[PDB]
C-alpha cells in the first residue's frame, strides 16, 4: 500500500480494495469482482437483513433478469428515468431475437404484471415479495467500485397492500433496517431523511433514505432506499382488487419498493479505511482474530508453539469467534502482520515462545494499534471484550466525524463557505426543484445537491423563516451537500 | 383440486402442477419463469446444504460479472464452439449502440479464469476453489419448459484449480457425491453416477462426471447435475501458469475442475414424486412439513368454541415450532377447512393435522400424510414425538417407491432388438457400447425409427461386461456399459 488516503483518495481505494483481495477488476469497464474477501461481508449482511424482514413476513423468491419492451415502458416516469442506461440483448448467436429484451435495471416492471395476476381479492394482500440478486444500470460515467457499478448484487423488496397506512408503516420499518445494517453491522452512523421532489425515485410517491459520510472526500451517499410508490404503478399494471365493504368499486393497491446494494463495502471502506489498509468492524469481518506464531529454538520447542497457536484456535471457535491461525512457514512474521493489517482483521494474536513460557499472548487491535498483553486464562472473555470494544469503537469515531461535519448554516454565504470547508449542510429550503438546480449551479468541485430531508433536524425552523434562495418561504431544514 | 392426469397428458398435468402449487408463474419473455417462494425456499434448503459442504472441502464464495468480452469468450475454442449459437449478446444501451457488443455468461469459465491467470503466480497461489450462486442464459430456440429446459435458470457453479492431477481428480468424485446427496437425501431421488461418452462430454473439458435420474410417467432420463474434469485445456487458453521449484523454469498449467447444479432439482422432484392430486414434497425440503387446519367450524360455530379451537391450533404450532419442525397454522377465517385441505395438498406438505372438537376433548388429533392419503389418530401428547416419526417415514417411503421405479425400468440388454424393444417399453437400457461418436449418432438414429441417447457410462454397471464382448453396432468391440434412454 503506498498511496494515502488524505492526499489521493481514489488511488488509495483502488489500492485499499485490491490489495486486501476484495475486489478484481474485469475486461469489462464498471463490472467488478467480488472475492470472497468482501463476499464474506456481503453474505453477513444478507443474514441479518434476510432474518430481519422474514421477521416482518417478507418471503424470498427469484423473477427473471429480462423484461419486455411493453412492460418497460408501462409507467411513463420511471421508464423515462431509467432508460438512457437499460442494456438491450438484441441476438443469442447471429439469430437476431424477434423483440429486443432488457435487462433489469430494477424490477418493478418485472414483478407487477405478476402481482396484477396474483391479486383477486382483497384476501390476497398483502403481497410482500424480495430478491437477492444482480441489477444493470448501463450508464457511461466513471464507475468506482462498490459505490457506482454497472452491474450490482443488492436485494430489492416489493410489497403490495390494501390500505396506504399498512403500507407507510413498512416504508419506515424497512428504512430503520437498513439503519440497523450500517450502525450495527458496518459502524457508520446514518442520517434518515426524505429525498426532496428533485430527488425522489421516479414513479414513485415519497422516497426515505440513509445518508452516509465520507469525510476524506467531504461527500455524502445514499446507503440505503425505501420508497412508497403508492398507487402509480398499481394503476398502470392494474393490480385491482374489490372494495369489501363497496359492490363493485375497484381499488389498486398501494405499493412500497426498497434496496439496498453491495455500496455498502464501499461505504465500510472510506469510512473506516486508513493508510494501513482495510479496518473491518468485528460484525462482518470474515476473520475476527488471526493467529500468527512469532519468535522462531528447539525442535520441541517449535512443535510446542504451533500447539499453542492451536489451543488458542481452538478455545476461540468453542465461543463463536472466527479465527484463523496463519502458521505458514513462507512468509516472515512482520509480513504476516502487514498482510493481515491490509486485509483489515481485527485482532492479531501473536504467540512468541517468551509469552507462552509467561502463560500469555499480545492481541494487537487493528483500529487503534494498540498492543494489549493477555494472560492465556482470560482468552476468549478478553478476546470477545476487545471485539466488542473495536466495533464500538468505530462507531464512535464516525460518529464524531459526521457531528463535526454536518452543521447549519441560514445564508448562502454561510453556506456556501461551509460547504467549501469540506462538510455537508441543513440550510432552509423551499422544496422547489427550480431553487435546488439553482443551488447547485451556484455552489460550483461540484455543485452541492440535496442529499435528505432528515427526519431530526439539527434546529427548528422558525416561524417565517425564508428560504436561501430569498424569493419563497421555507419549507425545511434540508441537508445539502457534494455527492457520491 | 387438480383437473389433469398425470398418466394421460405429463405436459399439461406438470403445467396444471407447478401453477397451483404456486411454483411458477409465468412471463411474458417465453422461457423464463417466475420462482414463487414455494419453488425458492426449495431452491433454499439445497443451497443450505450444498453450501454447507462445500465449505467443509475448502470452496469459498465469491461473485463474478455477468458480462464477458468477445475477446475472452473465444480463446478455448472448443467451448465458445459449443455454446456460441445460444449466447446472448447486449447491443445497446438505451438507444447508444454500444462499440463493443458482450455477451451474457452461459456458464462462468470464460469470465473467472483471466482472474485466475492474475492470481496464479505460484503453486503457493493454488488451489483455487471458488463457487458463485448465480443466474445464466442459454438463449436456445427450442421449446422452453419449467425448471427442467429454461433460457435463464439458478444455479450453484463451482470452479477449482490446482497444481496437481490428483487433487484435481479428487475433487470431481467428491462433488459429484454431493450431487448424489442432494437428490437421494435431500429430494428423495435415486440416481446412477457415471461418465459421460465422448459425445456428450463437457466441451474442451477432458472428462464429465453425471448423476441420470429417471422420470417413468414420461419413461425419460435426465441430467441432474454435473461435474467436470476440465485438465489443462483451460490453463492453456488462458495461462493459468505457476512456476515451481521442484521443476526449475517449466511454467506449469493448473489442473482445473468445474460443477454445477440447477434448478432443474425441483422440475425432478416434481416428476419423480407428484401425482394425481399434486404437488408431493419430500419432508427434508419443504418450506413447511406440517399445516395445522383448524375444522372444526363453518360461519355458524359458536364464538366462545372459535376462540378455544384456534388456540388450541396455536398450542401445536407452538409445540411443533418449539422442536424445529417446519409449520403453518392455517387460521385464517376467510377460507373454508375443505378449500384449506385442497389448497395445502396441491401444495406437496407432507403432512396434514386436523384440529376438531370431538377429538379436541379426546385429546387427540388426526394425522393425514399427503403420500399416501392415511389418515391417523394420534393422542395429543405424542405431538411432537409422532409428528417426527411420520415426516422421517414420508421421506423413506418417497425414496424406497422411486427406487422400486428405477429398478424396474433399468435392464440390460446386449443386442441392438431387445434394446429397441425394451426402450420402447418406456425403460432405459444399459448395452456394451464402443463409445464411438459416430455409432452414438447410429443408435440415436436407428432408434428413431424420439432416439435414445447415451445417459452415462455406470461406476457401477449392473452387469460385468464379458472379455471380447462387441458393441451393439457390431463392427468394433464394446468398451464399457451404458446407459442409453430417451433424454430431457
Ligand atoms: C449519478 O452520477 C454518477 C456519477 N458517477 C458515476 C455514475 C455511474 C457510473 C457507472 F459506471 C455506472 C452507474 C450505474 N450505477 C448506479 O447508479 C448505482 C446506484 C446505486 N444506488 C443508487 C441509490 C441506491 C441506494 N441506496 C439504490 C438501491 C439502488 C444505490 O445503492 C448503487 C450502485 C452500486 N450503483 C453509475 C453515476
Ligand atoms: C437439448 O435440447 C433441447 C430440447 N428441448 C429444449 C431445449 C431448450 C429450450 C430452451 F428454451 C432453453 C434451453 C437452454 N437451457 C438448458 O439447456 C438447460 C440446461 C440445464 N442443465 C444442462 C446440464 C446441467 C446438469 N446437470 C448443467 C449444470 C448446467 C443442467 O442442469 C439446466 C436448465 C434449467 N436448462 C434448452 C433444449
Ligand atoms: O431502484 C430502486 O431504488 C427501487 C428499490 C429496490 C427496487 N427498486
Ligand atoms: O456449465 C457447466 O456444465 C459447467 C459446470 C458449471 C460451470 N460450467
Ligand atoms: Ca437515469
Ligand atoms: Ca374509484
Ligand atoms: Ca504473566
Ligand atoms: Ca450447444
Ligand atoms: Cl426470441
Ligand atoms: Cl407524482
Ligand atoms: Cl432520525
Ligand atoms: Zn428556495
Ligand atoms: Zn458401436
Amino acid at each position: 500500500l503506498e498511496a494515502k488516503k488524505e492526499e489521493n483518495l481514489a488511488d488509495w481505494y483502488s489500492q485499499v480494495i485490491t490489495k486486501s483481495e476484495m475486489i478484481e477488476y474485469h475486461d469489462i469497464s464498471g463490472c467488478y469482482i467480488l472475492r470472497p474477501w468482501a463476499y464474506a461481508i456481503w453474505e453477513a449482511i444478507k443474514d441479518f437483513f434476510d432474518a430481519e424482514i422474514k421477521k416482518l413476513g417478507v418471503e424470498n423468491c427469484y423473477f427473471p433478469m429480462f423484461v419486455s419492451q411493453s412492460a418497460l415502458e408501462k409507467e411513463k416516469t420511471h421508464v423515462a428515468d431509467f432508460a438512457p442506461e437499460v442494456a438491450w440483448v438484441t441476438r443469442s448467436g447471429k439469430t437476431e431475437l424477434a423483440e429486443p429484451i432488457a435487462i433489469r435495471p430494477t424490477s418493478e416492471t418485472v414483478m407487477y404484471p405478476a402481482y396484477a395476476k396474483w391479486v383477486q381479492s382483497h384476501r390476497d394482500l398483502p403481497i410482500k415479495l424480495n430478491q437477492w440478486c444482480n441489477v444493470v444500470r448501463w450508464e457511461f460515467k466513471h464507475p468506482q467500485p462498490f459505490l457506482r457499478t454497472r452491474e450490482f448484487l443488492w436485494q430489492e423488496g416489493h410489497s403490495a397492500f390494501a390500505t396506504m397506512e399498512e403500507a407507510a408503516e413498512e416504508v419506515l420499518q424497512i428504512l430503520d433496517l437498513y439503519a440497523q445494517v450500517y450502525e450495527e453491522l458496518l459502524a457508520i452512523p446514518v442520517v434518515k431523511g426524505r429525498k426532496t421532489e428533485k430527488e425522489k425515485f421516479a414513479g414513485g410517491d415519497y422516497t426515505t433514505t440513509i445518508e452516509a459520510f465520507i469525510s476524506a472526500s467531504g461527500r455524502a451517499i445514499q446507503g440505503g432506499t425505501s420508497h412508497h410508490l403508492g398507487q402509480n404503478f398499481s394503476k398502470m399494471f392494474e393490480i385491482v382488487f374489490e372494495d369489501p365493504k363497496i359492490p363493485g368499486e375497484k381499488q389498486f393497491a398501494y405499493q412500497n419498493s426498497w434496496g439496498l446494494t453491495t455500496r455498502t463495502i464501499g461505504v465500510m471502506t472510506m469510512v473506516h479505511g486508513d493508510n494501513m489498509g482495510l479496518v473491518l468492524p468485528p460484525r462482518v469481518a470474515c476473520v475476527q482474530v488471526v493467529i500468527i506464531p512469532c519468535g522462531i529454538l528447539s525442535e520441541e520447542d517449535k512443535e510446542a508453539l504451533i500447539a499453542k497457536c492451536n489451543d488458542y484456535r481452538r478455545r476461540l471457535l468453542s465461543v463463536n469467534i472466527r479465527v484463523r491461525a496463519d502458521l505458514r512457514d513462507n512468509y516472515s512474521p512482520g509480513w504476516k502482520f502487514n498482510h493481515w493489517e491490509l486485509k483489515g482483521v481485527p485482532i492479531r494474536l501473536e504467540v512468541g515462545p517468551r509469552d507462552m513460557k509467561s502463560c500469555q499472548f499480545v492481541a494487537v487491535r487493528r483500529d487503534t494499534g494498540e498492543k494489549l498483553t493477555v494472560a492465556e486464562n482470560e482468552a476468549e472473555t478478553k478476546l470477545q471484550a476487545i471485539l466488542e470494544d473495536i466495533q464500538v469503537t468505530l462507531f464512535t469515531r464516525a460518529s464524531e466525524d459526521l457531528k463535526t461535519h454536518m452543521v447549519v448554516a441560514n445564508t448562502m454565504e454561510d453556506f456556501q463557505k461551509i460547504l467549501d470547508s469540506g462538510k455537508i449542510v441543513q440550510i432552509p429550503f423551499c422544496g422547489e426543484i427550480d431553487c435546488e438546480d439553482w443551488i447547485k449551479k451556484t455552489t460550483a468541485s461540484m455543485g452541492a445537491k440535496s442529499l435528505c430531508i432528515p427526519f431530526k433536524p439539527l434546529c427548528e425552523l422558525q416561524p417565517g423563516a425564508k428560504c436561501v434562495c430569498g424569493k419563497n418561504p421555507a419549507k425545511y431544514y434540508t441537508l445539502f451537500g457534494r455527492s457520491y
